[PDB]
């Protein structure tokens, strides 16, 4: 009965609405926003449902986004628009709409042309769930400072990530990333109408939003569109962040009742006619046993596009794109939580047999090093290195499994990215943080997903509670450790967005911090560890990171 909780939150948001409205310009027409309160009695102007593309319906389904049609009059932006079609993470039922290509703009005062720092949040959700609704991403904490915060949506699932090899069909893939490109172009061209500085834009995101932010730093499509990036628990070279899905359109069509054969034209024609909820509901069945054994987790997502087009986002694997990426030359901050893999708590309680995967660890070997059968003696050798890093006793444990997950999915791809990126870049700084603040008094819905009630440890996504208001949040006393962490986390992100350096002597407990960026010559990474105190420390994960790297001793050119 999270349904009642959604109702109570809707009525809270009515009580936080004021009668004051304001009209702002966009390149396509005027928009009306509304002034809202927070539970802390701050206030901000809220513009939701600003279109940046034409609704991708009919023959626009699966295709790159088109510019929207301009309007006379004033478009109402005092309420949100639908999220992209997806399976509701709680109810299990399809929700959302194909008409989802919107962004929201928030700022405590509307002062056009006054060059406030702009922060752009790209949500996570594995490219299959998420939204910019304020029940998860309320701007209530950021608007305490004079920034412009923008939260985008983009197409999810098969509707965002279908990819077909046939050049004549112009469905090369990555429609959802092309949505992000269009939104970032809109932001550069329009943020000044909301008081934002088009010469000082920061893009940030968590989980798949971090992979997205990184993709937006890699692709030539966005060269020069923004000026700082923050990658929170992910990047574009994480193994979960891309997949070659060109063959899976036929499978999806067949699951949905398609009667034809495997050719892209006939498959596309069926998929264009299908109801969107039917396709999205069936996506969870698309992966094969062999794909799941090889730890492909999602059937549709960012892909290397099979041929070049004007709007192409990923012309090569992200590892190769790092070598020429424009975003290597902007200030960058990266980090993770102190127990990322706690995300898998509930999965391990449902299928305890997953721990048996740790006996040899062959399925965790990077796909570029493994054979498809996962039986080659070389693959077993490499699994043995993973097992040494994470199996503490005899029989592996669930905690060993969760520790391994922190590394395969977050820490090791971070390390690989840092080391690859050093071999390029103009010298621009990269700063590391580690979010290590544990509380059950201020939470967000991800804790429900992982059965995290009563569970100690700082899991994947727990930091979001200190950046965004959400419907499970509560007002915290000014003197509480949770309130102080809100101020610290938003404050550091705003400081970084403003100057490209995350340090400020005005943040409580940060005065005696010397936070240097990582150097090429560093053998041990240093990070700002954020707990009840702020302290620079050697990354505790370093030794296990180096053990993962040792898997590439015989394949250094692949590292």
């Amino acid at each position: 009965k999270w349904k009642i909780k959604c109702i109570e939150n809707k009525f809270l948001n009515y009580r936080l609405t004021t009668s004051e409205t304001v009209v702002a310009e966009t390149e396509y027409g005027k928009v009306k926003g509304v002034k809202r309160l927070t539970v802390y009695d701050d206030s901000y102007y809220s513009f939701e449902g600003i279109p940046y593309a034409q609704p991708p319906v009919g023959e626009l389904r699966f295709k790159a986004p088109q510019r929207p049609t301009p309007w006379d009059g004033v478009r109402d932006c005092c309420n949100h628009k639908d999220k992209s079609v997806q399976v509701d993470f709680i109810t299990g039922k399809v929700c959302g709409s194909e008409d989802c290509l919107y962004l929201s703009v928030y700022t405590n005062n509307l002062n056009p042309e006054t060059k406030r720092p702009v922060l752009v949040y790209i949500h996570g959700g594995d490219f299959i769930i998420g939204e910019n609704h304020r029940d998860m991403y309320g701007p209530d904490y950021f608007i305490k400072k004079d920034v412009v915060l923008i939260n985008i949506q983009y197409r999810l699932g098969a509707l965002g990530f279908l990819s077909l090899n046939s050049e004549d069909l112009n469905v090369p893939g990555n429609a959802g990333l092309k949505d992000q490109v269009m939104a970032l172009r809109w932001i550069k061209n329009n943020c000044a109408n909301f008081g934002g500085n088009p010469d000082n834009i920061t893009v940030f995101g968590e989980s798949a939003g971090a992979a997205s932010t990184h993709y937006m730093m890699l692709t030539e499509q966005t060269r020069g569109l923004f000026h700082r990036g923050i990658l929170m628990s992910g990047n574009a070279i994480c193994p979960w962040a891309n997949t070659q899905c060109q063959h899976r359109a036929f499978t999806l069509a067949k699951l949905a009742g398609y009667k034809g054969e495997d050719n892209d034209k006939d498959v596309l024609e069926f998929l264009i006619k299908a109801k969107p909820q039917d396709l999205i509901k069936l996506e969870e069945k698309v992966l094969t046993l062999e794909e799941r054994t090889n730890m492909v987790v999602f059937p549709f997502g960012p892909t290397v596009e099979p041929y070049q087009t004007a709007d192409c986002v990923l012309p090569k694997h992200p590892r190769e794109m790092v070598k020429t990426a424009w975003g290597n030359s902007i200030p960058t901050m990266m980090g993770n939580t102190s127990y990322e893999g706690l995300f898998f708590t509930s999965i391990l309680k449902q299928m305890p047999m997953l721990v048996k995967e740790l006996e040899t660890c062959v399925n965790f070997v990077p796909s570029e090093l493994a054979d498809a059968e996962r039986t080659a003696p070389e693959t077993l050798e490499m699994g043995a290195k993973i097992k040494k890093a994470h199996v503490t006793g005899g029989t592996p444990t669930a905690d060993n499994f969760m520790d391994l997950c922190s590394h395969i999915y977050f820490w090791f791809p971070m390390h690989r990215l840092l080391q690859l990126r050093f071999n390029h870049t103009s010298g621009t700084p990269v700063y590391l943080y580690r979010f290590d603040f544990d509380s059950e008094d201020l939470i967000n819905p991800y804790r429900i997903m992982r059965s995290g009630r009563g569970v100690k440890g700082v899991s994947h996504a727990d930091e979001l509670s200190y950046f965004f208001w959400n419907q499970l949040a509560k007002r915290m006393p000014k003197e509480s450790r949770e309130y102080k962490t809100i101020e610290r986390m938003t404050g550091i992100w705003i400081q970084f967005a403003t100057t490209g350096n995350p340090y400020s002597n005005e943040i409580e407990g940060m005065e005696n911090v010397s936070w240097d960026p990582i150097k090429k010559s560093d053998e041990v990474y240093k990070c700002l560890n954020i707990s009840d105190e702020l302290k620079m420390i050697d990354v505790p994960e370093m030794d296990k990171i180096k053990q993962w790297e040792s898997m590439f001793e015989k394949h250094r050119d692949l590292f």
